[PDB]
């Protein structure tokens, strides 16, 4: 067929409802995620209307090819969704109740400023282009919106799955387009990051600082340079599970700032030795004793300065 | 057609049966696995009933398009299963015997607390949404449940493949949903982990402790710092074949605890040298001799404390 | 059917228009990118013409199988596009207004000479092969060309999406081919590259130069050789997120030039020690004091020489 | 249609024949491989029998949908095969000659005990489930079994492609199943392994042993610990192109045994120094001179012991 | 329909022609490459013949389902090609002019003996199996063979795309098979390999040789062992972008030979120190002075010997 004709001159309202069955594969570098969910559609098509008393059955099942169904599409998806139609029910007044189960790969940008303490807002944009004959608007049936209790996103906590009830209606290539915003709110599980990356990164740094309670250049150079190399291993490791951000990330700042604490430790160590060869173990030991406090203090100051700038 | 009508207000029981042909690709990070199996369905549709004497044939074959077949779906799957229909047999009383061979990628969370000594319980959730006209319930035909003797999951031992006989029946978008739980129990093969990761990780640690039977700071710093670097190589290697767990894993704890045994060894070595420059080889050698026992003992204490906390 | 016949002997003009919905996965090594966009086509087929007064409807919808549609194809694609037809509208004069939403993986070479400060010009080549009966030419409807305000290419800034209005018409396997050039202009977001790769690469180099304010060969060899090893880690890391270019890249040149500053630092350090064993701490300290300026100066000269040669 | 009925009470024999066109992607970790081959089937269906004089053609071509074709399936495959039908020829007596060209990813476990000198036996299990009306058995037409001479598996030698002529017939879910075993025998090409992994692994070990012709702890610790680190690089590299085996592999044993030769070298070096600080360069040099022979000898003994245990 | 019948007793000649639109993804390890090209077929089918005067049109278009089309297949492909039919033109005499645009993943072995100075000959084998009724032979229409001017294979130079005009005709499972050989000749772009791998690999080796102008064992051991470790990083890096070859590669030989120049440098350094402890700085300095020439000379001799053996 073709669209149901207006029963006045009114835009056709299509009622939507996404129900998350599964959430999986949140790819941080690609800024994508996969979803498996129910998509529930509902519209009024009077042409399909009937009498429950006459036909003796209060609901009518239909195969999708048989009736007019709106061309609903996802906006922020890599390829068109994979969908199997579950049910089509028509109530006496001509109300269609569409239900399909779909799966799709979704493009939603992530903000890494507060990584790995960051929280995200994933989006699923539902859309419909209107026909010449008829204008189409989307609406949210809040009863058919949700997620099941099990959905689990490896590595994240799931706060809420809600929808912006008012659609964004606009012209696109001389036709009306109705766009809905479904929002999945998530928070990163950062427990593992503390013993697996953060504390080791600090231990290797604190080991570099033992060159302040040592008079031997040879051993000091080894202490600082070897631990600096270990810090590079961690800088490379963490920047690889991350995309090319045009903004300073929080961990990125910490790591970068640490590169200076190794550089300045090399300066101190280079100085302490230079004075011993010039025969002033006098000020060499003053500098070495100063560094012992200066470094832990400046480090702790800087980390507070940064945490304040980012949280 | 449409569902078989009730003799009376009784829900339709659909008999299920999963038979594993192949198990493969248990992805630890993604918390998924692939399965290739038979799915056997069986229901009563009186409309299909016949006389063996009249039609002269005791069993009737049907093409799937011809008859009513329940919309059975897997819950915890990435995308809908890939299935080829094997056989449809109808017995005189109107009993349908459906058989399809399918393959699917299945989402089942794994518990890494006891990794790599962990055992898992994989799930395959079978489901059916009920129609307006008729309610549908799932049931387990225990004769059509199993796995063949060859199924092999690279890297794991397979205990049992059984099913929770009582379905979980619940409302979902104002309709009854019948859900079955098929359970594949597995245990990790950890033989390789001992010589390929655990013993090397300990050898590099024991090598770090030779700095207690040495008076030379330069060589001691080298011993401890070099082996610490080797330990980082193993920490990175094992945390990469693992996902971002919001709980302390057992190996994660061991590894993290080892990072301290390197840090404290650096403290001892830094101290032993500091006293020699202050001219008290007196207590320096007391500390060095104490460490020789303190470290192996505290290490062995801690490992018992941990194994007890996790097993 | 078959192509619309000419009124005289003029080739058939097909009006094109690409509208980018999404841009994603710019793979630098493969020199590809994925696109999700609208493709709008428009041609004159008099056979379809009608009377608005007689048929009582001013616009006619058609299913794609029903009418003649030109075989439009993308040139620089891995596989043929994935497309779902959105709308076909026929105006009284026989003007067809085709609209499909497609997604494709596109091959477009990138120039890495100025990497990571490089800017690119991606291409989408639209094409049509002509029939024996009729000649077909492509044209640009500039109103149906664009991108939405959200398109975001992880890791890049998007300047413009425009089209070369004049098609390239040529013979290919004894038939006319009409080719259009759609151009997506982009610029790389290089912020992260400075603290995550460039500054660390320089800090490790400046640390190598502390061997000029040191008289100890053992510590000097350690300083230079250890930092050289750290530089290899960065050379390998950056050449891996890059393809095998038959031209000198800018970062490639910097990195390569740095390999010499380590090699020549080893020469200096090897010399300084050799003279002290020959008992001329006389010129050894002249050379060491010269290097202190020579290296930072020559390095800064060279970097200017290079930046000038590339920008 | 449905199966051809029996003349008298004999099961239907289906003649099989796999002809390998290509072998590729033997994935060692996944224990899989891809195959591209011809599958030739042949059975008697009298219902199709015809007269060459009447129908005027001595052989009849048929489209697969038109006639009864047995549901032949591969057992040990990830997903169902990708197949394009080449030819269906029916001879006057009702003999069908089926030919399809397929491609599939096949699950076949590999034995890594003798890796990288190991040889494998890959399997392709052909199967057929029997109908209610008729029993089906598979058979091997040895003339339609083979591989072309050009067929190569990157990184491997192909001995033979043969089939176990006698099928394994058994009950599965109350029906007869006929299973055939096609065997591809292969041997690993290990040439590259000697200069790219084995000899370097030994050179780094022999370098560690130069600490026996040296009196300097500082240099000795460096020699042994640095080469131990290089050995870890090789242990990690080779265990990554390998799956998690619940059995000791041969290379796994060699590598593990080497970890001890580094550990015991550290003991010796730690001892030699300890005696020099205790002033017995007397026995220190006895031990050091003993090690010089003890290590190469014990190493060579152990390697023979191992090679004997595995070959 | 079925094949066109002969005019005598001559096999049917099918004229072929591959036209490369795109070449991409030359995977060195897998020994594959992707291709996007036109496939042009042409045969004589008299049944289709017509009169230009009577039907008034000199060419006839046909949909593929309507006429007999030969079953043309690629031999050395992973899976069957993805093809969209472009055009079918029938000239009055009954000459069919088939044209499809396809894309496929192609298996073609590469020879790594001269890597990274190697040149390759990729193959595309076109094939056709003959029917009982008729014999089919392939032929090359050299006008419909080529590549466009843009084809670019990231990382390679493309010499020529030509075809072996004489097909290889042979029996396969009691039927004639006609096989054509299309050859894509390529040469590796090795510019990047010199500054990104070769020169660094040599610089680290030349740095190891500075231990000949040094009397200090501790610093010498560091120089040689540290650079040896850096050489392992490069050996692992280059053998990973390479498959498991059962033949000595040229770079493989160079790398392996270098492993000896590090081993023998360790011998020299171990000797020079041993004589100093035995008090013969007499011959120690003779050996050290000899090595200074012996190493650069033997190295340069060996490289010439190798280049001669491989080029
Ligand atoms: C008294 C010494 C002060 C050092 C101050 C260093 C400032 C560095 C600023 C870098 C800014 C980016 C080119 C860097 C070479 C390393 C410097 C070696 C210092 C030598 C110490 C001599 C001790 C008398
Ligand atoms: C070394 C660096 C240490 C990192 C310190 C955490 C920064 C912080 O303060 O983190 C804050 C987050 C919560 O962030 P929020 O909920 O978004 O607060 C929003 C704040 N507004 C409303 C003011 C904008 O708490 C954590 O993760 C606490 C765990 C820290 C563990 C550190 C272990 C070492
Ligand atoms: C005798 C001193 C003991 C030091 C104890 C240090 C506790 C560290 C905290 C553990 C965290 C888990 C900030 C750390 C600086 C490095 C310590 C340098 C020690 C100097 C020794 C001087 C000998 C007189
Ligand atoms: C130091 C290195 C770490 C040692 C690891 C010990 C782990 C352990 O104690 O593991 C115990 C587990 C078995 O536990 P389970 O079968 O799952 O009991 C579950 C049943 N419940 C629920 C009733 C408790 O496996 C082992 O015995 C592994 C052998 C370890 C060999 C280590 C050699 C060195
Ligand atoms: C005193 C003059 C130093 C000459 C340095 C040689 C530069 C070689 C340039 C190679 C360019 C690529 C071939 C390199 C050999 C090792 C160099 C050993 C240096 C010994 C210094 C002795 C101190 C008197
Ligand atoms: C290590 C070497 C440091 C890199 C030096 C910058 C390269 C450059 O000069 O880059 C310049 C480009 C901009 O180039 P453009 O404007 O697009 O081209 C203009 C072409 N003209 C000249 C023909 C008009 O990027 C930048 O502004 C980079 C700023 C990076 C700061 C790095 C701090 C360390
Ligand atoms: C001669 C003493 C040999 C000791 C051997 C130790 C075997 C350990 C077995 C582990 C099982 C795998 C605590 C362990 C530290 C290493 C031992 C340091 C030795 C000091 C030498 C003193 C010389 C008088
Ligand atoms: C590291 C230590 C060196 C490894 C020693 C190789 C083991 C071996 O000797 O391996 C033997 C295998 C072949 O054994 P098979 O074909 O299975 O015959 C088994 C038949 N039986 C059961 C009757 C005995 O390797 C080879 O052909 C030898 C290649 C060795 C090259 C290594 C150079 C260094
Ligand atoms: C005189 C030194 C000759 C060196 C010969 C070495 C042959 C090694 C064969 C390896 C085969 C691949 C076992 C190797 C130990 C290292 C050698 C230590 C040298 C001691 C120097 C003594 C000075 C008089
Ligand atoms: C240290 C390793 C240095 C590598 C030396 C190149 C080997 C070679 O000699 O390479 C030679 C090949 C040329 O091969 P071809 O002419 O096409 O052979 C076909 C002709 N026949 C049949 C007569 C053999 O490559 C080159 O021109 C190499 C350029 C090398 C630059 C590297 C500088 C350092
Ligand atoms: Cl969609
Ligand atoms: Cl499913
Ligand atoms: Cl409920
Ligand atoms: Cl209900
Ligand atoms: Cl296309
Ligand atoms: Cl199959
Ligand atoms: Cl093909
Ligand atoms: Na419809
Ligand atoms: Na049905
Ligand atoms: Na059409
Ligand atoms: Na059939
Ligand atoms: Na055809
Ligand atoms: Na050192």
């Amino acid at each position: 067929v073709s669209p149901p004709p207006p029963i006045a001159d009114e835009p056709l309202t299509v009622n939507t409802g996404i129900y998350l069955i599964e959430c999986y594969s949140l790819d941080d570098k690609a800024e994508t995620f996969k979803v498996n969910a129910f998509l529930s559609l509902s519209w009024k098509d009077r042409r399909l209307a009937f009498d429950p008393v006459r036909s003796g059955v209060r609901v009518k099942t239909y195969e999708p090819e048989a009736i007019w169904i709106p061309e609903i599409r996802f906006v922020n998806v890599e390829n068109a969704r994979d969908a199997d139609v579950v049910d089509i029910s028509v109530s006496p007044d001509g109300t269609v109740q569409y239900l399909e189960r779909f799966s799709a790969r979704v493009l939603s940008p992530l903000d890494f400023r507060r990584y790995p303490f960051d929280s995200q807002t994933l989006h699923i944009y539902l859309i419909v282009r209107s026909v010449d004959t008829r204008n189409i608007v989307l609406a949210v049936d809040l009863e058919k919106v949700g997620k099941n209790d099990d959905v689990f996103l490896t590595g994240w906590d799931i706060e809420s799955f809600t929808a912006v009830v008012k659609p964004a209606n606009f012209a696109l290539e001389d036709r009306l387009e109705s766009k809905l915003d479904y929002q999945l709110r998530i928070s990163r599980q950062y427990f593992s990051y503390i013993p697996n990356i953060i504390l080791p990164m600090l231990f290797i740094l604190f080991i570099s600082w033992t060159a302040f309670w040592s008079t031997s250049y040879e051993a000091n150079v080894t202490l600082v340079v070897s631990t600096l190399i270990a810090h590079i291993a961690f800088n490379i490791l963490v920047e690889t599970n991350l995309p090319c951000t045009p903004y300073m990330t929080y961990t990125g700042a910490i790591i970068f700032m640490i590169y200076l604490f190794y550089f300045v430790a090399v300066i101190e160590v280079t100085v302490q030795h230079y004075l011993k060869v010039e025969s002033q173990p006098a000020r060499a030991a003053s500098i070495t004793r100063a560094s012992r406090i200066a470094f832990p203090v400046v480090f702790l100051l800087a980390n507070i300065i940064l945490a304040f700038l980012f949280f």
